[PDB]
């Protein structure tokens, strides 16, 4: 019902009981406070409008799927489309003050993977990790989500720009379902914990912000209405991963619902122009695989064909590399020209 919060948790690993069990970094700060894990979402009047971009350093995201400070973004993928590696990129190449990661229902190898990743990360001293493995109860998995959010909420009230990661909402949802049948399942369900959890992030007028990334596993009914609640979603295409396209983000099947609110007109024009070229390329891919593309016949098709490699090159991104907003807009500029 209460968890540890504060700068003293920076660099630490926290189990579903709110106790530190490991560290991936050590900091000079030792601030430890206590707050409840279940807190009310901000009043609408307390919430600031999402107007400022949350840069990720990932070209396809920053250019076509631009995130906003205080936004909730879904990450939809089937294991493995490189979901974990996308999250790692989001941590490395963004510029948040503090990163809070909640790993829900992960095998435990997996938990150690994230820890070993953080142990060599440059963001190590700005991260807090909360985990719940497959060996913990369904109640403990749910609390892992609340603890991570509550930890993030404290940093937000201090005015920090916080990025919250929940991997995954899928395993969290199962745990919630198992908990629901406990006590045999007015006016409180166990099923409604999911919206309460998701409306907690955001930018506060009086405080910092929480930009949250919720991962959803694909193999689902409420995968479709976690989508309904959030402010956008990123889809990792299995097709794109197998073609060696990394990150395997399907731009055309993804959206940031705050896109036009966080980029200027010049950006908006380039993005729209890029998406059309993308659509034209997909049309040609079909025509090619149908065996109806002969060079020389249609000048427009030939012009589109010769744009495929530069477009693919723009979408491609080494996971170790991060791009500034000026670089991304510069690159997409030569792609559509």
């Amino acid at each position: 019902l209460h968890t540890q919060v504060g700068r003293g948790l920076l660099g630490a690993v926290v189990n579903p009981l709110g106790e530190v069990t490991d560290k991936f970094a050590v900091t000079d700060n030792s601030e430890i406070l206590y707050r409840p894990v279940d807190n009310a979402p901000p009043l609408y009047s307390e919430r600031a409008a999402i107007e400022k971009p949350f840069l990720t350093g990932i070209k396809v995201i920053d250019s076509l799927l631009t995130c906003g400070e205080g936004q909730r973004m879904g990450i939809f993928a089937s294991a493995g489309c490189g979901k974990t590696f996308l999250m790692n990129m989001l941590i490395e190449h963004s510029g948040a003050d503090i990163y809070v990661i909640g790993l829900i229902g992960e095998r435990g190898r997996e938990v150690t993977e994230t820890v070993d990743y953080l142990k060599n990360s440059e963001k190590k001293s700005r991260c807090v990790l909360v985990y719940a493995t497959s060996d913990y109860s369904s109640v403990d998995r749910c609390n892992a989500a609340y603890i991570a959010t509550a930890i993030a909420e404290f940093f937000r009230t201090e005015g920090h720009k916080v990025a919250l990661f929940i991997d995954s909402l899928t395993r969290y949802a199962r745990a919630l379902r198992d908990v629901a049948l406990a006590a045999g399942e007015y006016p409180v369900s166990v099923f409604d914990s999911l919206p309460r959890l998701l409306e907690r992030p955001g930018k506060l007028k009086a405080g910092g912000s929480i930009t949250a990334f919720y991962t959803v596993l694909l193999e689902d009914p409420l995968a479709e209405e976690v989508r309904s609640i959030l402010d956008g979603h990123i889809y990792l295409s299995r097709n794109l991963a197998q073609k060696g396209q990394f990150p395997a983000i399907d731009s055309l099947k993804s959206i940031s619902r705050v896109f036009t609110q966080v980029v200027d007109e010049k950006h908006r024009i380039m993005a729209a122009a890029f998406r059309e070229l993308l659509s034209e390329i997909e049309e040609l891919r079909t025509i090619i695989d149908f065996g109806e593309y002969k060079p020389g016949e249609n000048a427009s098709q030939d012009k589109i064909y010769n744009k495929i490699s530069v477009v693919e090159s723009f979408l491609k991104q080494d996971y170790r590399l991060g791009f500034t907003y000026e670089q991304t807009m510069e690159l997409i500029g030569e792609t559509i020209r």
